């Protein structure tokens, strides 16, 4: 219904230093992620480089077996986000190139093998709890399965970056069309 379902085209937005921004990526040459300022730019759904597809959604138990059909998303599920323009998957890179030496970079990878490309959903407040259907527009938390870090944005050098950090960021998922 009004929830996130598999195969949805969605944008992930938050607010870094007041501004509202969307998670974006280029693809072909550049494998790193970046943020787009959507602060009153367009509607909640922003432009092209901002579109990801919820390709798959597994339960905690399903993830184990799968590692070694419009499912609705449940808080606690592990999702797989494919960038539309590039057909690559949002993942946690092994390189740390931000000021925070403990954060890892988030970018794209060609294949969905291993844990680096999986992210579990978790509620941002107490208005939702594990097992519930994830409602569109809900503020949620994105946890890397591989690094045990949060999908995180922070301004460093007057620009909004995105990385995988021990510090949390609340993300809103708005679908397209």
């Amino acid at each position: 219904v009004s929830f996130l379902r598999t195969e949805d085209m969605v944008c992930l937005s938050c607010t870094a230093t007041g501004e509202r921004v969307c998670l974006a990526a280029e693809g072909f040459g550049n494998r790193h992620c970046f943020l787009e300022n959507i602060q009153d730019k367009n509607i909640p759904p922003d432009l092209s480089q901002c579109v990801f597809v919820i390709e798959q959604a597994l339960s905690v138990r399903a993830l184990q077996e799968l590692v070694t059909g419009h499912r609705t998303l449940l808080y606690g599920n592990a999702i797989l986000l494919r960038h539309l323009n590039s057909d690559m998957y949002l993942a946690c890179l092994s390189t740390s190139s931000s000021q925070d030496k403990l954060a890892f970079d988030v970018g794209l990878q060609e294949h969905s093998q291993g844990e680096a490309c999986w992210w579990t959903l978790h509620p941002a407040s107490k208005q939702r709890s594990e097992g519930e259907k994830v409602r569109v527009g809900d503020d949620l938390i994105l946890v890397s399965v591989a690094t045990e870090r949060y999908l995180h944005t922070t301004k460093e050098n007057e620009v909004s970056i995105v990385n995988a950090s021990f510090h949390v960021t609340h993300w809103s998922v708005q679908p397209y069309g």
